[PDB]
C-alpha cells in the first residue's frame, strides 16, 4: 500500500538524471547515485533497480532507498524506470527490453560512468525483479535502436520477491492457458520466463522471498532455486518465515527486513568480490 502510494515521475533528490532510451514517444530515465568520493576514471560495481507494480504501474522511488544505501558503500546505484501497461500501454515482453536496454545503456556509458562494466548487478522487486532475472538469463527479444555489439547480460542479480515462472510448460503445458499468457506477455509465456531458462554457466544472483507470499508462491522460487544449484550456479534463497509480498520495502514492517535484506544483499556482493569488505 505505501509503495502503490510513490510518485510518479518521483523527485528523487539527489540523483542524476540521464534519459537511457527514446521510445514511443517517452525518455525513460535512470537515477544514479554516486559515491561521495566518485571521480570520473573510476571503475566501481553499479546496481540498476526496476521497481515493482504488476508491469501496470510502480515508481522508481520505490528503490531510492536501497540506492542511496549502495551509494554509500561505494557503487554506482540507480533506479530505472521502464515503460508499463497503465502509462504506456506495453505488455511484460516492452518492460523485459527497456530493462535490457537499461543495463546496455550503463554497460556502453560505463566509463563516464565510472563504472567497471563487468561488475553491473541488476536488481528488483516483484515484476521488477521478473525483469532484473530475465536480465541475467533470458535471450533479447528484441533488437532495438541501440548497440547490439554491447551486451544487455547483468553481472549479477538481487532479486526481491521476483516472480520467476510465468509458463506451466515442464511443471505438474494446458493450451488454453499458455495462449491467455501469450496475449498479455507480448510473446511466448516461456521466452519471459526465467524458470525456463535456467542452464549452466549463468551469473550469480541472491533472492529474498517470504514463506506466506500468496501473490509470488515461494514454492516456486524454491523449485527455481533448486534447478539452478543443479545446474551449478550460484543462487542463494533467503527465505523469510511468515512475510508476504512486499515485506523487504523501506518504510514497512518496523524496517527488519529492509535492514536485514541490505545486509546479506550486501555481503553477497562482497562474495562475488563486486564490493570491498566493510573492514576498509
Ligand atoms: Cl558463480
Ligand atoms: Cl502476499
Amino acid at each position: 500500500a505505501e509503495v502503490g502510494r510513490l510518485r510518479y515521475p518521483p523527485e528523487m533528490p539527489g540523483a542524476e538524471v540521464k534519459v537511457y532510451k527514446k521510445v514511443d514517444n517517452v525518455d525513460l530515465k535512470l537515477y544514479i547515485y554516486k559515491p561521495a568520493d566518485w571521480k570520473p576514471a573510476d571503475r566501481r560495481s553499479a546496481i540498476v533497480f526496476f521497481f515493482g507494480g504488476g508491469w501496470q504501474s510502480g515508481s522508481p522511488a520505490q528503490f531510492r532507498p536501497q540506492c542511496e544505501y549502495f551509494a554509500g558503500r561505494g557503487m554506482v546505484a540507480m533506479a530505472a524506470d521502464y515503460r508499463v501497461g497503465s502509462r504506456h500501454n506495453v505488455k511484460v515482453a516492452d518492460c523485459v527490453a527497456d530493462a535490457k536496454s537499461a543495463i546496455r545503456w550503463v554497460r556502453q556509458h560505463a566509463a563516464e560512468l565510472g563504472v567497471d562494466p563487468q561488475k553491473i548487478v541488476a536488481s528488483g522487486g516483484s515484476a521488477g525483479g521478473h525483469l532484473a532475472a530475465c536480465t541475467v538469463m533470458v535471450p533479447d527479444l528484441e533488437a532495438p535502436e541501440e548497440d547490439h555489439t554491447i551486451s544487455s547480460q547483468a553481472n549479477a542479480a538481487i532479486l526481491f520477491n521476483p516472480v520467476l515462472i510465468l509458463s506451466r510448460e515442464g511443471l505438474k503445458p494446458r493450451q488454453d492457458w499458455e495462449e491467455r499468457l501469450r496475449e498479455r506477455l507480448g510473446t511466448e509465456p516461456k521466452a519471459v520466463s526465467p524458470y525456463h531458462h535456467i542452464r549452466a554457466g549463468l551469473p550469480p544472483m541472491i533472492i529474498f522471498h517470504g514463506t506466506a507470499d500468496n501473490t509470488v508462491p515461494f514454492e516456486t522460487i524454491r523449485l527455481f532455486a533448486e534447478a539452478m544449484k543443479k545446474a551449478g550456479n550460484r543462487c542463494e534463497l533467503v527465505p523469510f518465515e511468515g512475510a508476504a509480498h512486499g515485506f523487504f520495502n523501506f518504510g514497512r514492517g518496523d524496517n527488519l527486513a529492509y535492514q536485514k535484506t541490505l545486509e546479506l544483499a550486501d555481503e553477497f556482493l562482497v562474495e562475488i568480490g563486486f564490493l570491498a569488505p566493510k573492514g576498509e
